[PDB]
C-alpha cells in the first residue's frame, strides 16, 4: 500500500497569542508549511486524509480529568482570564479557540495512525499545532497543552492490541518531559530524544532530559535521552547519533509504528535552537527511519520557528516518505568532542539494556 497520507486543517490556525501577534509559535507555521508542500507538488502526491477532533475519553488516554477540563474551560473565558490562567503554566499562552485547536491537533493524528495501521496508506505527515511534547498528564507547558505523541501511541494500541510496540523518535530539539514522563514506567512505547541540554540549563531546564535517566521498573532501557552540551550541533552530530545509538536500538525493539516528534527548530535559521541541522539532513534522518516497522511511519510537527526553515524541512521529509531518493549529504565532518562525549555518555549508560549496542 505505497500511498503516503497527509493531514492538515486550517482551523488549527484559530490559536494565538492576543498580546502579541509576533509570538513565535504562529499560526503561520502550518499554513506555510502547508503551501510549500503545494507549490513543491509534495500534496498532490499524497492521500488526503481528514482531521477530526478527539474526544474527551480519548484524551483521557494520558490526561488526568481534571486537567482536561481547565483547558476545556478556557473556550469560554474572557480575555483577562484567559491572561491569568496562561499565566499558572510554564510558557503558555491560551485563547478561545485553543481548546478547539489542540483537539484537532489529537485527532489528526489518531486518523493518521488509524489510516497506517489498518493499510490504508503506508506513512504519513501531520501538519498540526498546537504541539505536544512538553505537555504532562494533569499540566500544560511549553506552548503544549496535550501530548499528541503520546496519545496518538496509546490510541494506537487502542484500535490494535494492548502490547503493539511504538517507538517515538523525538528529534526537536528540546527534551519532550511530557513523553518521558507518560511512558516512563512503560516497555511497549520506546521514547528516543534528541535534545539540546547544557547541562539542564535549557528548556524545560530539568535534569529528567539526563543521559542518566533510563526509565523505571519494567521500563528499564526503554527511555533513552541524548543531551547535547557545548554549543552548536550539526548534520553530523544528528547522523552519528542515528548510527550508534538510534537505529540499532530501534531495530532490536522491532516496533511495529514509529511516530516522530518532529520539530524542526534544531535547523539552521532557527532562533530559538540555535542549532544546524540541514533540510537534507532531516531528509536523511527520515529515510533511515523508514527501514523500521515496515515502513509504518507516522510524522508529526513540534516545534519549529523560522517560517522557512520548517517549510522546507518539513517538505523535504515528505518527499522521503513518498520514496523519493535521499538527497546528497555534504562532507560530514569530524565530530565535536563535545557531542563524542555524549554520545559515549548514552552508550554506556544503556549498554546494559539493548545487547546490540557496541
Ligand atoms: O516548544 C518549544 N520549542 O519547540 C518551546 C517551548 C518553550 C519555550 C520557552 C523558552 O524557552 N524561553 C526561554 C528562551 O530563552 C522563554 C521565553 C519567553 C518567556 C518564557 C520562556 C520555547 C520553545
Ligand atoms: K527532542
Ligand atoms: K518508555
Ligand atoms: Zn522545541
Amino acid at each position: 500500500s505505497p500511498i503516503t497520507g497527509l493531514v492538515y486543517d486550517q482551523r488549527m490556525m484559530l490559536h494565538h497569542n492576543m498580546w502579541d501577534s509576533h509570538h513565535p509559535e504562529l499560526p503561520q507555521r502550518i499554513s506555510r508549511i502547508f503551501s510549500r508542500h503545494e507549490e513543491l507538488r509534495l500534496l498532490s502526491r499524497c492521500h488526503r486524509i481528514p482531521a477530526r477532533l478527539a474526544t474527551e475519553e480519548e484524551l483521557a488516554l494520558c490526561h488526568s480529568s481534571k486537567h482536561i477540563s481547565i483547558i476545556k474551560s478556557s473556550e469560554h473565558m474572557k480575555p483577562r482570564d484567559l491572561n491569568r490562567l496562561g499565566d499558572e503554566y510554564n510558557s503558555i499562552f491560551i485563547s478561545n479557540e485553543s481548546y478547539t485547536c489542540a483537539l484537532l491537533a489529537a485527532g489528526s493524528c489518531f486518523n493518521s495512525a488509524q489510516a497506517i495501521l489498518t493499510g490504508q496508506v503506508r506513512n504519513a505527515v501531520a501538519i498540526v499545532r498546537p504541539p505536544g511534547h512538553h505537555a504532562e498528564k494533569d499540566t500544560a507547558c511549553g506552548f503544549c497543552f496535550f501530548n499528541t505523541a503520546a496519545l496518538t501511541a496509546r490510541y494506537a494500541q487502542s484500535i490494535t492490541r494492548e502490547s503493539l510496540r511504538v517507538l517515538i523518535v523525538d528529534w526537536d530539539v528540546h527534551h519532550g518531559n511530557g513523553t518521558q514522563h507518560i511512558f516512563e514506567e512503560d516497555d511497549s512505547v520506546l521514547y528516543i530524544s534528541l535534545h539540546r541540554y547544557e547541562d539542564g540549563a535549557f528548556f524545560p531546564n530539568s535534569e529528567d532530559a539526563n543521559y542518566d535517566k533510563v526509565g523505571l521498573g519494567k521500563g528499564r532501557g526503554y527511555n533513552v535521552n541524548i543531551p547535547w552540551n557545548g554549543g552548536k550541533m550539526g548534520d553530523p552530530e544528528y547522523m552519528a547519533a542515528f548510527h550508534h545509538l538510534v537505529m540499532p536500538i530501534a531495530r532490536e525493539f522491532a516496533p511495529e509504528l514509529v511516530l516522530v516528534s518532529a520539530g524542526f527548530d534544531a535547523a539552521r535559521g532557527d532562533p530559538l535552537g540555535g542549532f544546524q541541522v540541514t533540510p537534507e539532513g532531516y531528509a536523511h534522518l527520515t529515510h533511515q527511519l523508514m527501514s523500521l516497522a515496515a515502513g509504518r511511519v507516522l510524522i508529526i510537527l513540534e516545534g519549529g520557528y523560522n517560517l522557512t526553515s520548517i517549510s522546507e524541512s518539513m517538505s523535504m521529509c515528505t518527499s522521503m516518505l513518498l520514496g523519493d531518493s535521499p538527497p546528497s549529504l555534504d562532507h560530514l565532518t569530524p565530530l565535536k568532542t563535545s557531542a563524542t562525549v555524549s554520545i559515549n555518555n548514552v552508550l554506556r549508560a544503556h549498554a546494559p539494556f539493548w545487547s546490540s549496542l557496541r
